[PDB]
């Protein structure tokens, strides 16, 4: 099969688009309770200019909010990030909120994945308080692929969700090495340990030497939810995204 040329190109077009105005917009609104394919790139603009509005216009809603261009083409957070391209990979006619889907808190990433189907693709949405960070596993029809994008400043360094998916994007994972990681263990391995896991998965030149695990959050909670995607449907989203 050639799903994973397929899908290296559909993340490959779908990120090149997202220098463009109505595909960044579209991409990464934080309303999660219609049908991503649905928002409407005029429509959102709108909402920008009556926000400012409201706020008496941009130089006093920048004063007032932090000094952020609303209309800027947007950097993602991983929470933004995960949860929309969560959305793009799921979505076919029936909205989708990756804010409200019930997420497994008593299961190990190994016990999860025996459970799966193997002819079906699942994308799995993890929130982890150890490391206060969001990403998603994609696990077509084993081998895990990450998505994510980050700001920084807990335990892994900075990364554009662009680069993550151009360098690493289709970085095979191992399955065994990611168990480790989403495990209540995990917590108290010794800092190497620690260390080589999150260069390994999460860090874009497998870089112990960029990783603060002195950032973690050693009493976090690790929560994860998966579901099924119909890869078809996944490139439909995606090409309707990138061809605004």
């Amino acid at each position: 099969k050639h799903r994973v040329t397929l899908r290296k190109a559909t993340l490959a077009s779908l990120m090149q688009s997202l220098s463009g105005e109505s595909s960044n917009r579209v991409m990464w609104n934080d309303r999660y309770d219609t049908l991503l394919i649905a928002r409407d790139p005029r429509e959102i603009k709108n909402a920008i200019e009556k926000s400012v509005t409201d706020f008496g216009g941009l130089e006093n809603y920048k004063e007032l909010t932090g000094g952020a261009d609303p209309f800027a083409l947007m950097t993602p957070v991983c929470g933004l990030s995960a949860n929309n391209i969560f959305k793009l990979m799921t979505e076919k006619d029936v909205p989708i909120d990756p804010t409200s889907i019930e997420y497994l808190e008593n299961t190990s990433f190994a016990e999860h994945v025996n459970t799966l189907d193997s002819h079906k693709n699942y994308v799995v949405i993890v929130n982890d308080g150890r490391l206060g960070h969001k990403f998603l596993i994609d696990l077509p029809a084993r081998t895990a692929y990450i998505i994510q994008s980050d700001l920084g400043g807990g335990a892994l360094p900075a990364v554009r969700v662009e680069d993550w998916i151009s360098r690493r994007g289709s970085d095979p994972v191992s399955l065994d090495e990611l168990n480790q990681l989403l495990s209540k263990d995990f917590s108290k391995m010794p800092d190497d340990v620690q260390t080589r896991l999150l260069a390994s998965i999460l860090q874009i030149d497998k870089d112990p030497h960029k990783v603060d695990i002195k950032k973690l959050h050693l009493d976090g909670k690790l929560r994860f939810a998966s579901h099924e995607y119909d890869f078809r449907q996944f490139q439909r989203n995606a090409q309707y995204v990138a061809g605004l």
